[PDB]
């Protein structure tokens, strides 16, 4: 994420560039300018069709320096981060802004707040575990939905049913949730939708792209009772878009991410 | 006796008269009306209708209602004079979906007896489906008289474990032919209990939003069990309580008891509603033996 | 020193015979199967040993009358002919679906001409459905008492409390082999024994004049399928008095074995008696059956 904290969750500071998994040097929010804002053709794009923005808001370029990536074509969708409530109110000072051309911009964004993601987890965490036990959500507002195109499986989603419907749509929230024993499939659901993070707003929503995750075991059964908890769900007159995905390291739990747009 | 000529419109509805025609299905004429010629090559229907100059009914079925439509005259020489007429589909797509209300509309101003016999889409089959099909649902019942309607949702239990697409699609191809077969048996088969067409066309007509479950057993009190199982299908969704109109059928060998026929009818109507008409039918049918069939037919609400 | 046990099992109605061919197919072995019927369309479609024509023949829409009467009457009326083919048995299981008509009244008979001869007659029999009506289970109540005062031992099975809607179909003509695990319950015990053995006169003496029982099985490894037996409803709970309980196992192979056996007791009055045994029947992996029969009250 472009950012001084958002760097630090993918699984100007010139210590910092030093870290990044696949194979400038002078550094606030307006931070990213000068030191990070570079030329108006810097995707001359090339080898795929989308890329995230991980770029949340809790630490430095994370505010002015996050929006260099969303006037980058003014497809792609920011997985942020609002800041913790006891994070002060200097980083809740960079928030509106930070966010703002993130959806001026930006295609859409899923404004994921930490703050509520305070019911994930045990009891009490840490700072430490905000780009840690915040890495698993933050990964999710993507990782839902990319697997629908990289790794689907016993339903299949085109390139253009995601970027059919998760286009320029600005104003965005997920849900996610997870089970494994009986019922799997609609107990996750029922967790997706009830997850503190959409924010109860699905039905004002009118495009909604529920994913779900599991083994090759997976049966088309289960799959059928969680898309019913959809045609319910949302607005009954909506762009639902289903699909599976394989991940054999789960086995016997399956990864429910329900996507919100169109509000 | 009667023609009745089965018509699968749809892909789905011309897919699934192959199953009738690899089952038997007899005493009916099957027909296999579609838009891509080229799909109509690996159907055995008896009659093949093409329907389709330009469309590239590509998911519109606005394109399958006007194809319906320019073909209205090549319909109404295949559906000439014909005492019974069948119109099944899988109601989602565009073929079936907009054609139906036609091929049926077009038997029922025939004066022909038409009986719907559709599908609804699997809820994974996508959203946009259900609602082409949900239209065109509402659009046959508005046509032909008797709509049976099958929601695939249902057809898929958890006794039904882990199946496929395929399977699927095949769970609900011999389930399209049971709204067929144990309404045809009867008129082209009967058993000992005969019911003339006459009986099935006064329960049948204008009555509509009709549905079916279905059930076979053997054993001690096997047409008991075989008929019990049929009042509960799924694909009922406990409405016999409340239907003014059924339909049963007690498909089994030349041999079936009276003391049989029965106690199965006569666990019917007591499902059913009080004041509800009813009717027997038995029909013959030897690839069971030891066994009973039983096809209750919900209809009018 | 012939160690040999002439040990049959007779299906009377189609009930019966339905019940004897799930028995062939799921492959029990060491016993003589009879198929005994009104229908010769069902008889002819059994694979039964030995299959037996009762009933007058009956023209298109009679005889399925099920009234237990005709049925009684078809075997006293052959009852030479049920003579012989139980002739020199040993033991003489006797299965049947009870409501119905010809095994009704047809078990009474057959087992009771097992008695004269002089074999340990068992009666494993079901009391149908709710559902069937009040005539069945009536006519279900009078053959069961008939049988019950027939064999020395019968063991009674509601097929009501066999189901616990939707895919409870699968739950009678699969869950009707409850007859048959009621039966090699005790067969597989002489005719293929295990690390235990325990011959006929175990048995013999745990069973002959105890008039009323009943059954209860388990899935597995053995450990922790052992409790799955005596709780399983189908027992009605009825191991706070059972005077003479019969237990089985089966599969590859003392700890095993002894992990149930440290538990069986511990159920109903231990002055009475017990026979534990053991069964080699390689068709289970990690599974071990964990038949339990419950006699004598
Ligand atoms: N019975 C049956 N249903 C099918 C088959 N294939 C697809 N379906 C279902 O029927 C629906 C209708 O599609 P279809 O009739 O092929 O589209 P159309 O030919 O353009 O009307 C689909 O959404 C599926 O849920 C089949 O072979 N048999």
């Amino acid at each position: 994420g472009i950012g001084g904290g958002g760097v630090n969750a993918v699984n100007t500071d010139a210590q910092a560039l030093l870290m990044s998994d696949a194979d400038g040097r002078d550094s606030d929010p307006e931070v990213g300018r000068k030191a990070a804002e570079d030329a108006k053709d810097e995707i001359e794009l090339r080898g795929a069709d989308m890329v995230f923005v991980t770029a949340g808001e809790g630490g430095g370029t994370g505010t002015g320096g996050a929006p260099v990536v969303a006037s980058i074509a003014r497809l792609t969708v920011g997985v942020v981060t609002r800041p913790f409530s006891f994070e002060g109110k200097r980083r809740s000072n960079q928030a509106e802004n930070g966010i703002a051309a993130l959806r001026e911009s930006c295609d859409t964004l899923i404004v994921i707040p930490n703050d509520r993601l305070l019911q994930m987890g045990d009891a009490a965490v840490s700072l430490m575990d905000a780009f840690r036990s915040a890495d698993e959500v933050l990964l999710n507002g993507v990782q839902g939905i990319t697997d629908l195109i990289t790794t689907p499986g016993l339903i299949n989603v085109d390139f253009a049913d995601v970027k059919g419907i998760m286009s320029g749509a600005g104003t965005a929230l997920m849900g996610i949730g997870s089970a494994r024993g009986e019922g799997r499939s609609l107990k996750a659901a029922e967790i997706a939708i009830n997850s503190p993070l959409l924010e109860a707003s699905m039905e004002g929503a009118q495009g909604v792209l529920m994913s779900i995750a599991g083994g090759s075991d997976l049966g088309l059964f289960e799959i059928n009772e969680a898309a019913s908890l959809v045609q319910d769900a949302a607005h009954p007159d909506a762009n639902i878009i289903f699909g599976t995905v394989i991940d054999d390291s789960l086995g016997d739990e399956v990864r429910v991410t329900v996507i919100a747009a169109g509000f």
